[PDB]
C-alpha cells in the first residue's frame, strides 16, 4: 500500500490555476503578446513564475532586460497575490478536505509538492495547514517541473519513498515530473491535455482513499 500523496496545489487543492491563467494574460497582453489563450497556457500550468514568464517572451520571441524581466515577474505576482486574498475554506475543490482526512486517519503521509511560493499562504487560507505533514519548499530544489525535484522533495520530507507515493497533478508538467519521481501520477482534467498512458479523472471528487486504493491496487 502506498505511504505517502504528493499534492500538487493549483487546480488540484483549488481553482487557484484559472487565476494564474488569468494573471499571465493580462501581463502577456500589457507587453504585447497575445497568444497566451487556455490551449497555450496548457504549457505554463506547473511551470514556476520564471519559467512562465520565458515561456511567454519565447511565444513572441521577445527579449526584455534582465530589470525588465523581474519587474514583469513582480507585476504577475503582485497582481495574482491581489487575486486570491479573499480565497476561502469555501473555495477548496470537491472532495480534497475528505482525502486529507481519510489520509491522516490510515496514517498515509500527506505532502505538498506545489512549485508556488503562494503555496503556504493559500494553505493557511483554506484552513488546510494542520492537515499537511510537509510542504516542499520549490526555492529551494535545483530544478522545477517537470524535473521530478519537487515530488522527491516532498517525499522524502515525510520519510517515504517516492516509489510508494501517488502523485496528484492538473499539468502536463506536473504528470512528467510524478513520473520521472518514480512516483505514481493520477492526473485531473481532460486526456486530450494530460495524455492517454496515465489514469485521469475528470473531477476532483474521484479523488477518493477508495480510488487511490482501486488505482494503487492494479498500478
Ligand atoms: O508564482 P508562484 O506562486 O510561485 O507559482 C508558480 C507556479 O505554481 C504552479 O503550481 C502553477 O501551476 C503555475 O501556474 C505557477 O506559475
Ligand atoms: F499547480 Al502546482 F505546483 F501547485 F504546479
Ligand atoms: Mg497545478
Amino acid at each position: 500500500m502506498f505511504k505517502a500523496v504528493l499534492f500538487d496545489l493549483d487546480g488540484v487543492i483549488t481553482d487557484t490555476a484559472e487565476y494564474h491563467f488569468r494573471a499571465w494574460k493580462a501581463l502577456a497582453e500589457e507587453i504585447g503578446i497575445n497568444g497566451v489563450d487556455r490551449q497555450f497556457n496548457e504549457q505554463l500550468k506547473g511551470v514556476s513564475k520564471e519559467d512562465s514568464l520565458q515561456k511567454i517572451l519565447d511565444l513572441a520571441d521577445k527579449k526584455v532586460s534582465a530589470e525588465e524581466f523581474k519587474e514583469l515577474a513582480k507585476r504577475k505576482n503582485d497582481n495574482y497575490v491581489k487575486m486570491i486574498q479573499d480565497v476561502s475554506p469555501a473555495d477548496v475543490y470537491p472532495g480534497i478536505l475528505q482525502l486529507l482526512k481519510d489520509l491522516r486517519s490510515n496514517k498515509i503521509k500527506i505532502a505538498l509538492a506545489s512549485a508556488s511560493k503562494n503555496g503556504p499562504f493559500l494553505l493557511e487560507r483554506m484552513n488546510l495547514t494542520g492537515y499537511f505533514d510537509a510542504i516542499a519548499d520549490p526555492a529551494e530544489v535545483a530544478a522545477s517541473k517537470p524535473a521530478p525535484d519537487i515530488f522527491i522533495a516532498a517525499a522524502h520530507a515525510v520519510g517515504v519513498a517516492p516509489s510508494e507515493s501517488i502523485g496528484l497533478e492538473d499539468s502536463q508538467a506536473g504528470i512528467q515530473a510524478i513520473k520521472d519521481s518514480g512516483a505514481l501520477p493520477i492526473g485531473v482534467g481532460r486526456p486530450e491535455d494530460l495524455g492517454d498512458d496515465i489514469v485521469i479523472v475528470p473531477d476532483t471528487s474521484h479523488y477518493t482513499l477508495e480510488f487511490l486504493k482501486e488505482v494503487w491496487l492494479q498500478k
